[PDB]
Protein backbone atom coordinates (compact mmCIF):
# COMPACT_ATOMS: atom_id res chain seq x y z
CA UNK A 1 0.00 0.00 0.00
CA UNK A 2 -1.39 2.34 -0.73
CA UNK A 3 -0.02 3.65 -4.09
CA UNK A 4 3.20 2.70 -6.06
CA UNK A 5 4.98 3.07 -2.72
CA UNK A 6 4.19 -0.54 -1.97
CA UNK A 7 7.42 -2.15 -0.40
CA UNK A 8 10.55 -3.20 -2.78
CA UNK A 9 9.89 -7.08 -2.54
CA UNK A 10 10.11 -8.95 -5.49
CA UNK A 11 7.72 -9.55 -7.99
CA UNK A 12 6.24 -13.05 -7.02
CA UNK A 13 5.80 -11.88 -3.41
CA UNK A 14 3.78 -8.32 -4.79
CA UNK A 15 1.47 -10.82 -7.08
CA UNK A 16 0.84 -12.49 -4.32
CA UNK A 17 -0.27 -9.69 -2.35
CA UNK A 18 -2.29 -8.84 -5.83
CA UNK A 19 -4.04 -12.75 -5.69
CA UNK A 20 -5.34 -12.15 -2.38
CA UNK A 21 -6.43 -8.67 -3.03
CA UNK A 22 -8.09 -9.69 -5.93
CA UNK A 23 -10.08 -12.97 -4.30
CA UNK A 24 -10.97 -10.51 -1.31
CA UNK A 25 -12.90 -8.81 -3.71
CA UNK A 26 -11.00 -5.56 -3.45
CA UNK A 27 -10.33 -4.10 -6.40
CA UNK A 28 -8.89 -0.82 -5.79
CA UNK A 29 -6.41 -2.51 -3.62
CA UNK A 30 -5.51 -5.04 -5.98
CA UNK A 31 -5.21 -2.27 -8.93
CA UNK A 32 -2.54 -1.04 -6.42
CA UNK A 33 -0.54 -3.85 -6.27
CA UNK A 34 -0.48 -4.81 -10.09
CA UNK A 35 -0.02 -1.18 -11.25
CA UNK A 36 3.39 -1.19 -9.07
CA UNK A 37 4.26 -4.78 -10.89
CA UNK A 38 3.24 -3.34 -14.29
CA UNK A 39 5.60 0.18 -13.39
CA UNK A 40 8.31 -1.76 -11.20
CA UNK A 41 8.75 -4.89 -13.80
CA UNK A 42 7.21 -4.01 -16.95
CA UNK A 43 8.84 -7.37 -18.57
CA UNK A 44 8.06 -9.31 -15.29
CA UNK A 45 7.82 -13.00 -15.33
CA UNK A 46 4.10 -12.63 -14.63
CA UNK A 47 3.83 -9.53 -16.42
CA UNK A 48 1.36 -11.02 -19.23
CA UNK A 49 -0.87 -12.01 -16.62
CA UNK A 50 -0.83 -9.06 -14.56
CA UNK A 51 -2.46 -7.05 -17.22
CA UNK A 52 -5.02 -9.84 -17.49
CA UNK A 53 -5.75 -8.90 -14.03
CA UNK A 54 -5.63 -5.61 -14.73
CA UNK A 55 -8.10 -5.67 -17.44
CA UNK A 56 -10.47 -7.78 -14.56
CA UNK A 57 -9.55 -5.47 -11.88
CA UNK A 58 -10.31 -2.13 -13.98
CA UNK A 59 -13.35 -3.96 -14.86
CA UNK A 60 -14.55 -4.78 -11.43
CA UNK A 61 -13.60 -1.10 -10.16
CA UNK A 62 -15.57 0.44 -13.43
CA UNK A 63 -12.72 2.43 -14.53
CA UNK A 64 -13.68 1.46 -17.90
CA UNK A 65 -11.63 3.41 -20.01
CA UNK A 66 -8.65 2.19 -18.44
CA UNK A 67 -10.11 -1.30 -18.95
CA UNK A 68 -10.06 -0.69 -22.61
CA UNK A 69 -6.88 1.19 -22.67
CA UNK A 70 -5.29 -2.10 -21.20
CA UNK A 71 -7.19 -4.69 -23.31
CA UNK A 72 -6.08 -3.04 -26.51
CA UNK A 73 -2.59 -2.37 -25.79
CA UNK A 74 -2.79 -6.14 -25.07
CA UNK A 75 -4.63 -7.34 -28.24
CA UNK A 76 -2.11 -5.41 -30.08
CA UNK A 77 1.35 -6.70 -28.96
CA UNK A 78 0.18 -9.97 -28.03
CA UNK A 79 -2.49 -11.19 -30.95
CA UNK A 80 -1.93 -14.79 -30.37
CA UNK A 81 -1.31 -14.79 -26.77
CA UNK A 82 -3.54 -18.31 -25.25
CA UNK A 83 -5.70 -16.08 -23.08
CA UNK A 84 -6.41 -13.87 -26.26
CA UNK A 85 -10.19 -15.31 -26.46
CA UNK A 86 -10.40 -13.86 -22.21
CA UNK A 87 -9.56 -10.61 -23.60
CA UNK A 88 -12.09 -10.83 -26.39
CA UNK A 89 -14.68 -11.55 -24.14
CA UNK A 90 -13.93 -8.67 -21.78
CA UNK A 91 -13.98 -6.46 -24.54
CA UNK A 92 -17.47 -7.56 -25.10
CA UNK A 93 -18.32 -7.19 -21.35
CA UNK A 94 -16.15 -3.44 -21.66
CA UNK A 95 -18.33 -2.06 -24.18
CA UNK A 96 -22.21 -3.52 -23.29
CA UNK A 97 -20.60 -1.80 -19.35
CA UNK A 98 -20.03 1.50 -21.40
CA UNK A 99 -23.77 0.96 -23.38
CA UNK A 100 -25.31 0.90 -20.02
CA UNK A 101 -23.80 4.44 -18.76
CA UNK A 102 -30.13 6.61 -28.32
CA UNK A 103 -27.17 5.87 -31.10
CA UNK A 104 -25.73 2.57 -29.30
CA UNK A 105 -22.00 2.40 -30.60
CA UNK A 106 -21.17 1.07 -27.39
CA UNK A 107 -23.52 -2.26 -28.46
CA UNK A 108 -22.59 -2.02 -31.45
CA UNK A 109 -18.88 -2.48 -30.48
CA UNK A 110 -19.62 -5.07 -28.24
CA UNK A 111 -21.52 -7.10 -30.44
CA UNK A 112 -18.73 -6.55 -33.33
CA UNK A 113 -16.33 -8.13 -30.35
CA UNK A 114 -18.49 -11.17 -29.30
CA UNK A 115 -18.92 -12.34 -33.10
CA UNK A 116 -15.31 -12.17 -33.45
CA UNK A 117 -14.69 -14.37 -30.80
CA UNK A 118 -17.38 -16.72 -31.29
CA UNK A 119 -16.23 -16.73 -35.13
CA UNK A 120 -13.07 -17.09 -34.34
CA UNK A 121 -12.34 -19.01 -31.42
CA UNK A 122 -15.46 -21.60 -31.57
CA UNK A 123 -13.94 -23.82 -28.94
CA UNK A 124 -13.47 -21.23 -26.19
CA UNK A 125 -14.90 -21.46 -22.36
CA UNK A 126 -16.28 -17.86 -23.38
CA UNK A 127 -17.99 -18.85 -26.35
CA UNK A 128 -21.11 -19.68 -24.73
CA UNK A 129 -21.92 -16.85 -22.49
CA UNK A 130 -20.09 -14.88 -25.54
CA UNK A 131 -23.03 -16.22 -27.83
CA UNK A 132 -25.95 -16.18 -25.20
CA UNK A 133 -25.04 -12.05 -25.20
CA UNK A 134 -24.84 -11.89 -28.97
CA UNK A 135 -28.35 -12.95 -29.08
CA UNK A 136 -29.67 -9.99 -26.25
CA UNK A 137 -27.61 -7.97 -28.27
CA UNK A 138 -29.00 -8.64 -32.08
CA UNK A 139 -31.52 -7.88 -30.40
CA UNK A 140 -31.49 -4.30 -29.05
CA UNK A 141 -29.58 -3.43 -32.20
CA UNK A 142 -32.60 -4.75 -34.20
CA UNK A 143 -34.91 -2.80 -32.51
CA UNK A 144 -33.29 0.55 -32.93
CA UNK A 145 -32.49 -0.08 -36.68
CA UNK A 146 -36.41 -0.78 -37.04
CA UNK A 147 -37.33 2.51 -34.92
CA UNK A 148 -35.46 4.37 -37.64
CA UNK A 149 -36.79 2.67 -40.52
CA UNK A 150 -40.28 3.15 -38.86
CA UNK A 151 -39.68 6.94 -38.62
CA UNK A 152 -38.34 7.22 -42.13
CA UNK A 153 -41.46 5.60 -43.04
CA UNK A 154 -43.33 7.85 -40.87
CA UNK A 155 -41.62 11.17 -42.98
CA UNK A 156 -42.41 8.98 -46.33
CA UNK A 157 -38.28 8.61 -47.12
CA UNK A 158 -39.06 5.26 -48.90
CA UNK A 159 -35.10 5.02 -49.62
CA UNK A 160 -34.01 5.65 -46.49
CA UNK A 161 -36.18 2.50 -45.24
CA UNK A 162 -34.82 0.44 -47.77
CA UNK A 163 -31.38 1.45 -46.81
CA UNK A 164 -32.38 0.80 -43.00
CA UNK A 165 -33.92 -2.50 -43.64
CA UNK A 166 -30.82 -4.03 -45.79
CA UNK A 167 -28.91 -3.38 -43.11
CA UNK A 168 -30.72 -5.33 -40.98
CA UNK A 169 -31.21 -8.55 -43.05
CA UNK A 170 -26.91 -8.10 -43.36
CA UNK A 171 -26.52 -7.43 -40.00
CA UNK A 172 -29.37 -9.05 -37.93
CA UNK A 173 -30.85 -11.65 -40.05
CA UNK A 174 -32.69 -14.75 -37.87
CA UNK A 175 -34.24 -11.64 -35.75
CA UNK A 176 -37.87 -10.77 -34.83
CA UNK A 177 -37.05 -6.88 -35.06
CA UNK A 178 -35.82 -7.53 -38.90
CA UNK A 179 -38.77 -9.65 -39.57
CA UNK A 180 -41.14 -6.70 -38.54
CA UNK A 181 -38.85 -4.77 -41.05
CA UNK A 182 -39.57 -6.46 -43.94
CA UNK A 183 -43.35 -4.89 -44.38
CA UNK A 184 -41.84 -1.66 -44.02
CA UNK A 185 -39.60 -2.39 -47.16
CA UNK A 186 -41.92 -4.13 -49.21
CA UNK A 187 -44.62 -0.76 -48.59
CA UNK A 188 -41.51 1.56 -49.12
CA UNK A 189 -41.30 -0.06 -52.29
CA UNK A 190 -45.05 -0.16 -53.55
CA UNK A 191 -44.53 3.54 -52.86
CA UNK A 192 -41.73 4.15 -54.80
CA UNK A 193 -44.16 2.14 -57.41
CA UNK A 194 -41.67 -0.41 -57.96
CA UNK A 195 -43.79 -3.57 -57.46
CA UNK A 196 -41.37 -5.80 -58.78
CA UNK A 197 -39.31 -5.55 -56.12
CA UNK A 198 -42.14 -5.51 -53.32
CA UNK A 199 -43.10 -8.74 -54.76
CA UNK A 200 -39.62 -10.12 -53.97
CA UNK A 201 -39.92 -8.65 -50.38
CA UNK A 202 -43.39 -10.47 -50.30
CA UNK A 203 -42.02 -13.42 -50.67
CA UNK A 204 -39.97 -13.47 -48.41
CA UNK A 205 -42.38 -12.54 -46.12
CA UNK A 206 -44.78 -15.09 -47.48
CA UNK A 207 -42.21 -18.26 -46.29
CA UNK A 208 -40.56 -17.11 -42.94
CA UNK A 209 -44.74 -16.60 -42.41
CA UNK A 210 -44.99 -20.39 -42.42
Amino acid sequence: ASKEEVPDNPPNEIYATAQQKLQDGNWRQAITQLEALDNRYPFGPYSQQVQLDLIYAYYKNADLPLAQAAIDRFIRLNPTHPNIDYVMYMRGLTNMALDDSRDPQHARAAFSDFSKLVRGYPNSQYTTDATKRLVFLKDRLAKYEYSVAEYYTERGAWVAVVNRVEGMLRDYPDTQATRDALPLMENAYRQMQMNAQAEKVAKIIAANSS
